[PDB]
C-alpha cells in the first residue's frame, strides 16, 4: 500500500509566492526531497523535462491540480511534495486537451516503482474530487495542510 | 502538438469480449492478453508478468456498483500500446489496489499495454472518468460486443 508507505514531513509543504513559474514551483518541491536523499540530485530537471512532453495537469475544479513526476529510476524512497501557489499557474492538461490548467495546488510524486502509481493516483482522485478539502488547502497555513493530508493519507 | 496516449493507442474490435462464468484471475488475464500477443503489441509471455504484477500491486478498483480492475506490467514488455476489455459473466475478486482488506467484486476488466510509463497517468486520468461514469459502465454490462466495442472507441476519442 504505497499511500501507506510514502514519506511525507512537515517541510514536504510549502505554499509559493505570486513570482513563481512552473520550474521555479518543480524546483522548490524537489528541494526538500533531494536534501532528503529521496530522489537523485537532478530530480527537478528529469521531472521538467518530462512535464514539457507529457503533461500532469488535470483539470478539476474549482482548484486545478498538478501531479508533476518522472522515472522511477530517479527515486530513491517514496514521497510526496505539496505546493500551495498564490495565483494560478498554467499547466497544460494531461488529458490533452487545449486549454491549459489553471493550477493551485501541485503534489510531486517520488515514486521508486511504478507499480505504485495506480494507489497513488487512485487516491489523488478520491482528494481532488473532495472540493472541501481542496478549498481548504488554500486557506491553511502549512501545519494544518500537513496533519489534513498527513491524516488523509491513513 | 500536444501529447496525449488515447489519441494513439490501439482500440481494435477483437479486444473486446465476454468471458464465461469459470474464469479465474489468472484465465482472465490470459484471455485478455492473447489479441494483443497474437498482434505482436507485447511480448509472448506478456500474461505471465501481468499475473506477477498482481499478486504484489493488486488492479482492483473498488468503484460502485460495478467492480473494476486495471491489470498491466512494466513497460519494458510492451511494443505498441493497446487497451484489452474483459465483460465478466459474474463477478470475479481482485485485491484493492488501494490496500483495502476487502476485495473488489470485478465485472469489467481494463487491460493496459503502454509501451511508456509517462503515458500512464493520461491513461488512468481517462480511465478513472469512464469507470466513474455509472450510467456509461452499467451500458456495458447490457451491451453486445460491437456496442461496446463502439462505445469505448467514441469514449476515446
Amino acid at each position: 500500500n504505497a499511500m501507506q508507505g510514502i514519506h511525507f514531513r512537515r517541510h514536504y509543504v510549502r505554499h509559493l509566492p505570486k513570482e513563481v513559474s512552473q520550474n521555479d514551483i518543480i524546483k522548490a518541491l524537489a528541494s526538500p526531497l533531494i536534501n532528503d536523499g529521496m530522489v537523485v540530485s537532478d530530480f527537478a530537471d528529469h521531472v521538467i523535462t518530462r512535464e514539457q512532453n507529457f503533461p500532469t495537469g488535470l483539470p478539476v475544479e474549482p482548484v486545478g491540480v498538478a501531479i508533476p513526476h518522472t522515472d522511477s529510476k530517479y527515486v530513491r524512497q517514496n514521497a510526496i511534495s505539496v505546493g500551495i501557489l498564490a495565483e494560478p499557474v498554467n499547466f497544460e492538461d494531461a488529458g490533452g486537451e487545449p486549454d491549459p490548467v489553471p493550477v493551485r495546488v501541485v503534489f510531486m510524486l517520488a515514486l521508486g516503482n511504478w507499480f505504485d502509481i495506480t494507489n497513488v493516483l487512485w487516491w489523488i482522485m478520491d482528494v481532488i474530487q473532495d472540493e472541501d478539502f481542496m478549498q481548504q488547502l488554500l486557506v491553511m497555513n502549512d501545519d494544518e495542510i500537513y496533519q489534513s493530508i498527513y491524516t488523509r493519507i491513513s
